[PDB]
């Protein structure tokens, strides 16, 4: 009933009881496992032809409503028979109810601890929590947008956050921030089928030009914000560059790198996963944290279909390009990484290696089984992209399942 | 749309539907509530040992299954062949409560052993496998004579091929073959006084069997083992690997002229010899298999993980690199010289081996085959995704569908 759960580096031996207080299924079956896909249509967070079922409604409300006193231990208090009551009046007569400040900041707290791909949950604990509810137009997201990006960024001593927007109703569309990070530089599809810039942001640019933005024609050209209010177009906002703190990427002993021109921005902000507490849904709560230089050295540097710098930098090293066998891949690979951390490091601006990162995993993962008997971890996104053996989370078996309250995907808005 | 697995490459940006798992006929650890993907050893891969033959109608139906799959691909479903075959088997099973396979039906559900095989990235040389027939074998110097031709053909001074010898399958009133050993060649593991281990670590066990069973134990970071082999009921007997048979490659790297003064090597042959092949339900406990290295075997597993021989911090020192932090990537830098070298060397020695970048693009192409050929190809992408350089390969970008498919390669427990 329990899953056995070994390191084989250490030996050591755990069981995972939390899995049991999953309630939503993942994409899994005892006839074939699915874990390697990035997202099912299932997990997913999509729109709705009404009201959710008030029984379903209440049963998740009920559940985290008894988290919530749990967590403050006054479990069983009259505060807690009474929020209890409040809640089941509300949904009763309008179908629907609201979280108070401090529930919010719990279940965002919880959200995070939750995440089942976040290699950095040892952070959890520490998490400013903007409450943006009061929201009722784009302009207004803007604003507390630009006042996360300043509070967060903190001139390069970044500080976890999430700014949660008004949740989703049955009576109308959503609030929605398009962009799937608050920073993102452009991708351009030039004539030759190419792309200059980032490729991943072909179609928010596009977007983005379509609604008038006036497009440059760099590599590195950060985008404008498409925010949209309910059942509105989305309106296009174009960040003060002072907001965005960019490191320009040298390496420590090669002379050449700096010529390259690359860069990446400070801070890491996903703006369009859905947040899920007690069955209520906010559409819009963009959160960020800081990087993990894996993230920018390897991924968004090195994909192909990224900016796919690899070759550009060994040829460069002077390195063997002719055969796979040379492990000139490899070695371009490290110094690109090496170049970020030391770019980071030499700007003040806050990041994390692969090593330092997944070391502080290990311990929040022991911390977890203390604490709730167990963790829920996709081995595939902990292990990092360059490296995975050299580090101690690739030993280590992991239970994946979904616990709420949760981070979730869902569709696109246009 | 297709009530199937919908599959994405996302460097590709391409789609497929996996439809071969509807053929699955055997659970793995999953569930909807939770994932045990990357655990290695779930009970849903493992083959417990059955002190009792299988129920009949349990073997029949496996027999029966595996005996269309043989008439299908050679394309003479529903003949006279065939329900004759078929017939054979159930007569077979109802008298004596077993049956026995045809040459070529072993040779079939070896390949297709292999092919099903989701932790193997290998697979594409599938069609490609000597199988040597050793169901004659009755006792355990001759399994000794059969696996030292398997490692001479195998090994074929360095130009590698691919092989496995099949002994006698699980028998009803009757103990079973064993090869005690986790792989043909394996270097000693000695215990210390301080509890530390000279030598491979992953052997300790087995080291100890040796001793346990008469072996006098040397003192080396390298010594091959002595082969611990059990025929039906009989105790293990003890046999020791001419030296000249057991081909190694002493590791040298390309330009730091140092890295030869480490003394390390490995050996050419990768050649499991404890998993279980079950074929139509038929239980062969004794099948060693053999290919060619991939680099990351060696270079990064077996030579650097914390529990085997872990020596990049030994090798990191020698390149000078500032070890007491981790923002310096030392192990990064070490272990990328450790993959070439063990690459050089074995290129300079003309033994075989695959760096992980021709080994996974081989594989993408494996995939394409297959995904013509049955509509998918199970995998377990912790396992094909190598332990260094993941999204630099292009399997890391490829989503997987994991599943168990019969003929298989299965675990086994220990027989001691
Ligand atoms: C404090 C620093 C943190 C670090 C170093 C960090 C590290 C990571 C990394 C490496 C990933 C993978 C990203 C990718 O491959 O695209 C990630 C995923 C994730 N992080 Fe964290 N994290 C931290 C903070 C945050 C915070 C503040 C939250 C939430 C409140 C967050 C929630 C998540 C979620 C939901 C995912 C999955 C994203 C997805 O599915 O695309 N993390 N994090
Ligand atoms: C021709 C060369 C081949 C290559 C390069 C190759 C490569 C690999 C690799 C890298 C693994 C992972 C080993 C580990 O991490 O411990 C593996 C596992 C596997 N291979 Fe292949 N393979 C080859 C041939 C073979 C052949 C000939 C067979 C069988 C007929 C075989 C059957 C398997 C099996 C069943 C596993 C899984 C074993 C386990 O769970 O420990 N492979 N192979
Ligand atoms: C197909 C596969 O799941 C996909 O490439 C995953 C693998 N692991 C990853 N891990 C992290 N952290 N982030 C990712 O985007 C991915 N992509
Ligand atoms: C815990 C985890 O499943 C385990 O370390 C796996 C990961 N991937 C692997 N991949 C290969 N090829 N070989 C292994 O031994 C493993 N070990
Ligand atoms: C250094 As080259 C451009
Ligand atoms: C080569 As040693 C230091
Ligand atoms: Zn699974």
């Amino acid at each position: 009933k329990f899953p056995r759960v070994k390191n084989w580096e250490l030996g050591s031996i755990t069981y995972d009881t939390l899995c049991a207080q999953s309630q939503q299924d993942g994409p899994c079956t005892p006839r074939r496992c699915l874990g390697s896909l990035v997202l099912p249509r299932k997990l997913q967070t999509r729109p709705s032809p009404g009201p959710p079922p008030a029984e379903q409604l209440l049963s998740q409300a009920r559940d985290f409503i008894n988290q919530y006193y749990s967590s403050i231990k006054r479990s069983g208090s009259q505060a807690h028979e009474e929020r209890l009551q409040e809640v089941e009046a509300e949904v009763a007569s309008t179908g629907t109810y609201h979280l108070r400040e401090s529930e919010l900041v719990f279940g965002a707290k919880q959200a995070w601890r939750n995440a089942p791909r976040c290699v950095g949950r040892i952070q959890w604990g520490k998490l400013q929590v903007f409450d943006a509810r009061d929201c009722s137009s784009a302009q207004e997201m803007f604003t507390y947008i630009c006042n996360h990006i300043k509070y967060a960024t903190n001139r390069g001593n970044l500080r976890s956050a999430i700014t949660v927007f008004p949740q989703r109703a049955p009576g109308r569309g959503d609030f929605r921030i398009w962009n799937s990070q608050l920073v993102r530089y452009a991708g351009y599809r030039q004539q030759d089928g190419s792309v200059r810039g980032d490729p991943a942001n072909v179609e928010i640019t596009e977007l983005c030009i379509q609604h008038g933005w006036t497009p440059g024609n760099g590599r590195f050209d950060v985008l404008p914000l498409l925010l949209q209010a309910p059942d509105e177009a989305p309106e296009l906002f174009v960040l003060p560059p002072e907001l965005v703190l960019e490191v320009p990427l040298e390496h420590p002993t090669l002379e050449w790198f700096a010529a390259l021109g690359l860069r990446w921005y400070a801070l890491p902000a996903v703006s369009n996963m859905l947040l899920e507490i007690g069955g209520l849904e906010f559409s819009a709560a963009p959160f960020s944290g800081w990087y993990m230089s894996t993230e920018i050295g390897t991924r968004n540097l090195c994909d192909p279909h990224r900016y796919n710098i690899l070759e550009d930098v060994a040829v460069c090293m002077d390195l063997d390009t002719r055969t796979t066998s040379s492990l000139w891949k490899d070695k371009a690979a490290v110094e690109i990484n090496l170049a970020v951390l030391h770019s980071f490091q030499l700007a003040k601006v806050t990041i994390v290696d692969h090593h330092a990162a997944t070391v502080s995993f290990m311990k929040h993962l022991d911390n977890e089984q203390k604490a709730r008997g167990g963790c829920p971890a996709d081995w595939a996104w902990i292990v990092p992209p360059i490296s995975g053996s050299l580090t101690p989370v690739f030993h280590q078996e992991m239970v994946n399942y979904i616990l709420s309250p949760a981070f979730r995907y869902q569709p696109d808005p246009w």
